[PDB]
């Protein structure tokens, strides 16, 4: 089997992206953030507190034959944005573009913290990390792409994200008229529950390649690139007036520039972020300060090679016995 589904940005910025989801018999459709930094699929329902649910299309699972209970089963989980949600578990048939699970857990929300609340166009995520990272107690439950991973032509599913325009989540299968030249892979170390891989190094525009190892993780439900202090130093020495302010919360640029590229090596090849790709608009309606798409991990603890890298490649997440990333220019 294969599945193919249309990614669409949530709004001029690009701020995360959304892709169709059916879930329960009859269908009901929710707009779920594929997020290949965590592990659950959980969503906004009727169960969920009724003054945290603005907008959203909710789950109802007494509408859904098909719905079931998991006894006993309830979920809880913090992103690395300060966001959280939890609540219990049913499991039902979820598909996604034509892909179909059956018993697939559905978390569905009681409880969520309050940028999911001003959020009314994300519906609920669809994790794609590892299953090791599934918060569900006490009995730890699947990814969508685990539960569909033996029915598939070949165990991958592909990210091929748009800027400022829809792209394509594809499960089983490479469309390859998606992208230009040759996928390069490269190695995934599984040990944090992450797609974590080591980049070769970096340039900033025209500038000459520097080789150096930065570990990272591929994670789409990350909107920027968060690097080491040192490369986004480099990077926004390059524009003028741009500085790091503590009080906005990172990098921020003239908006009258115009922004350089950045390229991330994979293997010998590289990736090129053109400069647009990086501009994330007034900091404040109105303002002439911009955000940067390029911003410092040094207070994560992780490299995240976030929307804003991933949408400048053709994404391969391979999930052989062995699982490699792959990625291609497009």
């Amino acid at each position: 089997s294969t599945g193919s589904a249309t990614t669409t940005p949530i709004d001029s910025l690009d701020d995360a992206y959304i892709t169709p989801v059916q879930i329960g018999t009859p269908a009901q459709t929710l707009n779920l953030d594929f997020d290949t930094g965590s592990s659950d699929l959980w969503v906004f329902s009727s169960e969920t507190t009724a003054s945290e649910v603005d907008g959203q299309t909710i789950y109802t699972p007494s509408k859904s034959t098909t719905a079931k209970l998991l006894s006993g089963a309830t979920w809880s989980i913090s992103y690395g944005d300060g966001s959280s949600s939890s609540g219990d578990v049913y499991t039902d048939t979820v598909s996604v573009g034509g892909l179909t699970v059956t018993g697939q857990a559905v978390e569905s929300a009681k409880k969520v913290s309050s940028s999911f609340t001003e959020d009314s166009t994300i519906d609920g995520l669809l994790g794609l990390a590892f299953s090791t990272l599934n918060t569900v107690s006490p009995t730890q439950q699947k990814t969508f792409f685990d539960n569909a991973k033996a029915s598939l032509d070949s165990p991958v599913f592909t990210a091929d994200l748009g800027y400022h325009a829809p792209g394509t989540y594809n499960f089983g299968f490479i469309d390859t008229t998606a992208y230009t030249g040759s996928i390069t892979y490269t190695a995934v170390s599984t040990k944090q529950g992450f797609w974590e891989w080591t980049s070769t190094g970096y340039a900033v525009g025209s500038g000459t390649f520097k080789s150096t190892s930065i570990d990272g993780i591929a994670d789409t439900g990350t909107t920027l690139l968060y690097l080491p202090a040192t490369v986004v130093s480099a990077y926004w020495a390059q524009v003028s007036g741009a500085k790091s302010s503590s009080s906005v919360g990172g990098y921020v640029f003239p908006c009258s520039a115009t922004l350089p590229s950045f390229t991330f090596g994979v293997g010998s090849a590289r990736i090129v972020i053109p400069g647009d790709y990086i501009d994330f608009g007034p900091i404040s309606t109105g303002s002439s300060s911009c955000f940067g798409g390029i911003q410092s991990s040094a207070g994560i603890g992780i490299n995240i090679f976030g929307d804003v890298a991933l949408k400048a490649a053709f994404v391969v997440f391979n999930g052989a016995t062995t699982p490699t990333l792959g990625f291609a220019s497009k």
